[PDB]
C-alpha cells in the first residue's frame, strides 16, 4: 500500500451533463466553443482556468481510442478533434471531451493514457500535437463559416448545428489557424504529446 490533497476528489463538473451539452457530430470545434460559452455565462468557474484544445499533425490524420464513433478498442483516425481542458483550482486538470466513451469529465490521465496512449509505438506521422488556446482567447477570435463540411454543390457532408455559424468583427472562418499546428499561424501555444503532459499532468 502507498499513501498519494483531495480536492479532486470532491471536483464537480464545469459543464451539464453530457447528455445536456449542446453536441453536433463532427463539429467539435463547435461543441467546444459552446462549452466555453457556458461556462462564461455562468457563475461556477472562470474561463481563465480553461482552454480549448486541438488535436492534430502535419498530415491531418490522428488516431484517438476510447471514441463512441468506433466502440471497441480501435481507434478513430480524425482530421483533428477539439476537447475542453479545465485546470481545477488545486492543480488537477480534466478533459471533457463530448465525443469520449471516458467519464465526462475524466481526469488528464487517464484521458492522455487510454484515449491518446503513448506515440512511442506509433509510425512517427501519426504522432498528435496539441494547440492550447486559452477559453476566453478562443471566444474572441474563433470564426467557422462551416465550408469546410460542405462538398462541391455547397451539399452538408455532416448536418450542421442548429444556430448560426461562428464569426468575430475580424473573421468569418479562421478553422484552419486553429487545425495547423505551425506555431507561426493562429492562437495560444503547440505543444508535442510529452510538451502537454509535462504543462497540464499532475
Amino acid at each position: 500500500q502507498d499513501m498519494e490533497g483531495p480536492a479532486a476528489v470532491h471536483y464537480q463538473p464545469a459543464s451539464p451533463p453530457r447528455d445536456a451539452c449542446v453536441y453536433s457530430s463532427c463539429y467539435s470545434e463547435e461543441n467546444v466553443w459552446k462549452l466555453c460559452e457556458y461556462i462564461k455565462n455562468h457563475d461556477q468557474y472562470p474561463l481563465e482556468e480553461c482552454y480549448a484544445v486541438f488535436i492534430s499533425n502535419e498530415r491531418k490524420m490522428i488516431p484517438i481510442w476510447k471514441q463512441q464513433a468506433r466502440p471497441g478498442d480501435g481507434p478513430v483516425i480524425w482530421d483533428y478533434h477539439v476537447v475542453l481542458l479545465h485546470v481545477s483550482s488545486g492543480g488537477q486538470s480534466f478533459i471533457y471531451d463530448l465525443d469520449t466513451v471516458l467519464p465526462f469529465p475524466c481526469l488528464f490521465d487517464t484521458y492522455v493514457e487510454d484515449a491518446i496512449k503513448s506515440d512511442d509505438d506509433i509510425h512517427p506521422q501519426f504522432r498528435r500535437k496539441f494547440r492550447v488556446i486559452c477559453a476566453d482567447s478562443y471566444l474572441k477570435n474563433f470564426a467557422s463559416d462551416r465550408s469546410h463540411m460542405k462538398d462541391s454543390s455547397g451539399n452538408w457532408r455532416e448536418p450542421p448545428p442548429p444556430y448560426p455559424c461562428i464569426e468575430t468583427g475580424d473573421s468569418k472562418m479562421n478553422l484552419n489557424d486553429f487545425i495547423s499546428m505551425d506555431p507561426k499561424v493562429g492562437w495560444g501555444a503547440v505543444y508535442t504529446l510529452s510538451e502537454f503532459t509535462h504543462r497540464f499532468g499532475s
